[PDB]
DNA sequence: CCGAACAAGCATCAGC
DNA sequence: GCTGATGCTT
DNA sequence: TTCGG
């Protein structure tokens, strides 16, 4: 990390720009003048230096200049005194809470976690599942729990059908050391693009990681997308792990590639990667690739056989996984 | 200067 | 009940 | 807030 004061100032102001002022065009751009500087491999020395990359402008240069010169930045540390700020960037941590509601929260005096737990009454259902994990979704996952994870993820939904498939994507396909949660990728040759032949086909694997145990929480819950709430078993007297959050995506088997491209991420990597495909001439979803008309409306779905072809179609190199944590 | 900035599933609400 | 917008999330 | 045209 050679400039991490740097894109911690950035990631901060970003998470401002979010959170408080909703304004979701500053959020994206000091995310992304973060990305580009956290894989730049020397030690900034100035803003002009810094301008130089692609996604820091004028107005960013100014404030690596006030970082490097001072190690700190006026702009937070005056929004770091302001009490309605920090609560709403507090409150917004929970899951579930998001700026409108923070700033709603606030208003009727609600501002603190203490706040919130007396409230239950007045938060939705992720809200109070998120409020009830507040500590534990803060943690990390060790890969090596993740491993854990993946063995049972992979088991079990073998043990419903044997012709389900389940990828752990996220960072953790990525390679890295440790994930915020865990993200499964599944399909079944009962449900293409073209036909649903069978119901219930995620419901079947959320019920039966809810029999053993393993998903303890829903967060919501659709034909496609399951978002939850699962926890290691641990050994006799141990401490019980931490409650994890669980993401599960049934996606068309024949759109696997575009799915799994998807859910590996990052998300930044996946915004660059979208963007850089409609400035080809294609759009780039979960499911599919398709080039635009000449009046940008979508055509149809070319085809794609593995990650790679939709690297090609949109002429960049292939990236592993492991070089998508932007 | 100015328009565009990735794409979408689930929960919730207003309006009919 | 449905449609469509909005919030929040991946 | 940044950038391309
Ligand atoms: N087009 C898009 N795609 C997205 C977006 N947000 C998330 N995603 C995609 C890519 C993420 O890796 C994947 C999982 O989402 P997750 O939040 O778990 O991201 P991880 O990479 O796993 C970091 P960790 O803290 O969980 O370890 O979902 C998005 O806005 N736009
Ligand atoms: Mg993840
Ligand atoms: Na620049
Ligand atoms: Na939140
Ligand atoms: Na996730």
């Amino acid at each position: 990390t050679l400039n991490g004061g740097i894109t911690d100032m950035l990631t901060e102001l970003a998470n401002f720009e979010k959170n408080v002022s909703q304004a979701i065009h500053k959020y994206n751009a000091y995310r992304k003048a973060a990305s580009v500087i956290a894989k730049y491999p020397h030690k900034i020395k100035s803003g002009a230096e810094a301008k130089k990359l692609p996604g820091v402008g004028t107005k960013i240069a100014e404030k690596i200049d006030e970082f490097l010169a001072t190690g700190k930045l006026r702009k937070l540390e005056k929004i770091r005194q302001d009490d309605t700020s920090s609560s709403i960037n507090f409150l917004t941590r929970v899951s579930g809470i998001g700026p409108s509601a923070a700033r709603k929260f606030v208003d009727e005096g609600i501002k603190t976690l203490e706040d919130l737990r007396k409230n239950e009454d007045k938060l939705n259902h992720h809200q109070r599942i998120g409020l009830k994990y507040f500590g534990d979704f803060e943690k990390r996952i060790p890969r090596e729990e993740m491993l854990q994870m993946q063995d049972i993820v992979l088991n079990e939904v073998k043990k419903v059908d044997s012709e389900y498939i389940a990828t752990v994507c996220g960072s953790f396909r990525r390679g890295a050391e440790s994930s915020g949660d865990m993200d499964v990728l599944l399909t079944h040759p009962s449900f293409t693009s073209e036909s649903t032949k069978q119901p219930k086909l995620l419901h079947q694997v959320v019920e039966q990681l809810q029999k053993v145990h393993f998903i303890t929480d829903t967060l919501s819950k659709g034909e496609t997308k399951f978002m939850g709430v699962c926890q290691l078993p641990s050994k006799n007297d141990e401490k019980e792990y931490p409650h994890r959050r669980i993401d599960i995506r049934l996606i068309p088997k024949d759109q696997y590639y575009c799915g799994v491209l998807y859910f590996t991420g990052s998300d930044i990597f996946n915004k660059n990667m979208r963007a850089h495909a409609l400035e080809m001439g294609f759009t780039i979803n979960e499911y599919t690739i398709r080039p635009l008309g000449v009046t940008g409306v979508a055509g149809e779905p070319l085809p794609v056989d593995s990650e790679k072809d939709i690297f090609d179609y949109i002429q960049w190199k292939y990236r592993e996984p492991k070089d998508r944590s932007e």
